[PDB]
């Protein structure tokens, strides 16, 4: 069960006290995008992040109140027709947006209960991307190779400096049973972590919403304005928006092992976290949006071709 | 065991020989498109559609001949390393090109042999369009719901009148085992047909080669000229190609039926032809090509779906 979180009274975290963090809620986003609220049925603006002006280019009171009708009048009703109330909260809106700084301005929405949660971030491969991965990962002999194949795909269409298979146990340990790095990086291959590493709340997140990142490792979070959202005064669930702030505690992980930038895609095998493609990056680094959806595609497949080459394995 | 080809002296098909039309080298694409054939190791263009100069803007005499280091200074070297020696002819480098009439001018490379072909179209959604699709049919609860939430999902991808997903028993016939349509279109859901309308042939070249289509069911082929592939003065395969004219007594069938533009996507499972996605529209019909390979994604995903819970069913 979750402490309340720090904004609520509740206690700094440590290690003792990690599997019950209440990640999925931080009020915060980071500070590479800017994140809006709104109401599911009026589309009235509840919360922003505070750093909304600089991505938006209106002000903090322009836009707290204001309908996504006035504010987005070309996507709100394909906006509304995709979410409809007692949709799924794995389920997303996304469109490009123009904005007075060069290149387009990434949307995506998504719906949990009344809320819509609306995230921008800017954008300056595709769908042809991953089809050819899927011929590499369709011939892979066995697991070893579909391992193998995975994460040298991942790698190719990211350039991660670091991707690796992680592959739970029953206890929830890890092993990495796959990996392609980066020329003269230390291997991974093989180690096992314990089952604190990836603490129980996160694995159940893991398992609803299937890609989290962090774009920089020691980048201040910026907090949602106001804290709860107004419609239950209770906070924000943050759990299916990749903007949610992550935990301190793995951030400072992160940190510690000289890692700029990270980021996982969920393996899911009959409703089961199976593991995790899990990349590391030296430096901070925001994958593209487009390339992010095309890694969960791939998850999606390598989580049905394990569940295959398992059962006949 | 194929027949020639007519422009070798072959025969004409008929209903009793249909099962022999060498329906993978028809020496001709269809007109919506351009066409060329390119030495793997020089790139010296050695076929060209008839109507490559109002696509491409350069003559006959030009192009043919001339190095894709000249004619693509900026796609040859990295088409070249993504299409080496060896390679399955199942791989594809596309890429977006400009050109003096208004859009882009779509192109998609693949290599058979010592032989590059290069299809080139014009292009006036994406990886999304799949990811929402995916958690359609993850959560369908068994093969029916499957089925119609996979018919359901391409006829919203595509806007087709008609989207079935047709199964094949041992014997080759099929059935249509779901079914997406426009209101008011005669129910083709549960219908049998027989193996020879899609014949042996067809079904070998469908377990290779995973998309086909025809954009306009009357429109007249456009001749690839030389029409034998100066390499090994033997036909130019063109299974791989999507721009692959299509056979005319196929083209007959359907514009018997009033079908103005025909698509399908291979359901193959355990290297078998499971199945195809077949969709039909009564107009003439361009899908755009990224549209396509999301559908070719979306039949890969579905293969793996169908083999897991067949399994488990
Ligand atoms: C006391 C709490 C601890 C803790 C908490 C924690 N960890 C995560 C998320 C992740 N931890 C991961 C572990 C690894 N990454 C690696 O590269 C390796 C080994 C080579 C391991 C074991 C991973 C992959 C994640 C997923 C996130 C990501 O991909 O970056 C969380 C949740 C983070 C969030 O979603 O906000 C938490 C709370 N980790 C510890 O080690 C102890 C100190
Ligand atoms: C004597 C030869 C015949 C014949 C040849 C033929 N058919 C195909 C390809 C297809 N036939 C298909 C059949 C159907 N489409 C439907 O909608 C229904 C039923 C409602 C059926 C039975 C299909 C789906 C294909 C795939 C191509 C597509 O999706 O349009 C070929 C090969 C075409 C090519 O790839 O060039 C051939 C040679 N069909 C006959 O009925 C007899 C006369």
């Amino acid at each position: 069960p979750f402490f309340p979180p720090l904004y609520l009274g509740g206690p700094e975290i440590t290690t003792e006290n990690c599997e019950r963090e209440p990640i999925h809620i931080p009020g915060s986003i980071q500070p590479h995008g800017a994140l809006l609220t709104a109401d599911g049925h009026s589309g009235e603006v509840l919360q922003m992040s505070l750093n909304a002006a600089t991505f938006l280019g209106q002000e903090p009171t322009v836009l707290r109140g204001q309908t996504l009708a006035a504010l987005l009048p070309e996507q709100w009703p394909a906006l509304q027709a995709a979410l409809p109330p007692g949709c799924p909260d794995a389920l997303q809106y996304r469109a490009t947006l123009d904005w007075p700084a060069a290149g387009h301005l990434s949307l995506t929405v998504h719906r949990v209960g009344e809320l819509l949660i609306l995230e921008f971030e800017p954008t300056e491969t595709g769908p042809h991307a991953l089809r050819n991965a899927m011929f590499a990962l369709e011939s892979a002999p066995n697991l070893r190779a579909l391992a193998e194949v995975a994460t040298q795909t991942v790698r190719e269409l990211t350039g991660f400096d670091r991707v690796m298979l992680y592959k739970f146990a029953p206890d929830a340990t890890g092993e990495v049973i796959a990996e392609a790095r980066r020329e003269g990086l230390h291997a991974f291959l093989g180690h096992r972590f314990p089952a604190s590493h990836i603490p129980a709340q996160a694995r159940a997140l893991y398992t609803r919403h299937l890609l989290r990142l962090t774009a920089d490792t020691r980048a201040a979070a910026v907090p949602l304005d106001p804290v709860l959202n107004p419609q239950t005064n209770a906070p924000t669930p943050l759990g299916g928006a990749v903007l949610r702030a992550t935990s301190p505690m793995h951030m400072q992980y992160l940190r510690n092992m000289g890692v700029g930038s990270s980021l996982s895609v969920s393996v899911v095998v009959g409703g089961q976290l199976w593991g995790l493609i899990a990349c590391h990056h030296q430096t901070p680094y925001v994958l593209p949006p487009d390339l992010r959806t095309t890694l969960e595609s791939l998850g999606r497949l390598l989580s049905l071709q394990v569940q295959v080459k398992e059962a006949l394995e």
